């Protein structure tokens, strides 16, 4: 079902590759093309093996060397590609929190689109790497029901997918109806519990039943009932329940649709999903936005940065 755009290389030789990277950086100047051509053709696991061989052969750190040779968005792109898979999400999260300011956009995006299984691994990796508890960190940098919704999600305790209970579907749809449209003000607590803990298959049925009952799609009520970060979060949650690929395909579009480009988001989504469901994200992009992701990046980016991006994403038609 799910498909990424990057797979393991067949005739992989970590040692051979490491020598190619060395030659590509040794001397005056850099062969950015040889770097990008090699790294976007190997799985993340293979990139770790290459960095390992590089160290044993030359006693130098591959990532630190590249950080010295490359610059701009390209460096940032390659540096993200080198980040171990099980650590990247935790890395993005730690950096959205840290500092004096917080990047709620990143928090919302990662916590809402990642499955409980992924949330549990991210929490582990986060703790072992930065010696801090993710929840404790988020709580400290957030507040209100936004913080609450995040904590609920961080529990990775979503109900399992079982046979759907129609009466329960009716009960939940009517409950949401009463907590929002029929209420003076909003009962955010009810939205948080239902959206945050019910199984995926169940909620999909609740979304349809709620539409039949209120004449509104749950998304419209959310926009009518809430505001700020909580609104964005809840929209993200509903979107992902419907389809993670589609929700991610949407945050990419808005990262480019604007005049400039949100390189941080573009890099993050493409890299983080390259070996998960990036192929699915591509289809959903064309289906919902008329253009392929390829052509969209092709015109919003440039340099080796643009080249690496298109090689990872690929597919001119979707
Ligand atoms: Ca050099
Ligand atoms: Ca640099
Ligand atoms: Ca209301
Ligand atoms: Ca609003
Ligand atoms: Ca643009």
């Amino acid at each position: 079902a799910l498909r990424g755009t990057v797979t393991d290389f067949s005739g992989f030789d970590g040692r051979a590759d490491a020598e190619v990277l060395r030659k590509a950086m040794k001397g005056l100047g850099t062969d950015e093309d040889s770097i990008l051509n090699l790294l976007t053709a190997r799985s993340n696991a293979q990139r770790q093996q290459i960095a390992e061989e590089f160290k044993t052969l030359f006693g130098r750190d591959l990532v630190n060397d590249m950080k010295s040779e490359l610059k701009g968005k390209f460096e940032k792109l390659i540096v993200a590609l080198m980040k171990p898979s099980r650590l990247y999400d935790a890395y993005e999260l730690k950096h959205a929190l840290k500092g004096a300011g917080t990047d709620e956009k990143v928090l919302t995006e990662i916590i809402a689109s990642r499955t409980p299984e992924e949330l549990r691994a991210i929490k582990q990796a986060y703790e072992e790497e930065y010696g801090s508890n993710l929840e404790d960190d988020v709580v400290g940098d957030t507040s209100g029901y936004y913080q609450r919704m995040l904590v609920v999600l961080l529990q990775a305790n979503r109900d399992p997918d079982t046979a759907i209970d129609d009466a329960q579907v009716e009960l939940d749809a009517q409950a949401l109806f009463q907590a929002g449209e029929l209420k003076w003000g909003t009962d955010e607590e009810k939205f948080i519990t239902i959206l945050g803990t019910r199984s995926v298959s169940h909620l999909r049925r609740v979304f349809d039943k709620y539409m039949t009952i209120s004449g509104f799609q749950i998304e419209e009520t959310i926009d009518r009932e809430t505001s700020g970060n909580l609104e964005n979060l809840l929209l993200a949650v509903v979107k992902s329940i419907r389809s993670i690929p589609a929700y991610l395909a949407e945050t990419l579009y808005y990262a480019m649709k604007g005049a400039g480009t949100d390189d941080h988001t573009l890099i993050r989504v493409i890299v983080s999903r390259s070996e998960i469901d990036l192929f699915n994200i591509r289809k959903e992009f064309r289906k919902n936005f008329a253009t392929s992701l390829y052509s969209m990046i092709k015109g919003d980016t440039s340099g080796d940065y643009k080249k690496a991006l298109l090689l990872l994403c690929g597919g001119e038609d979707d």
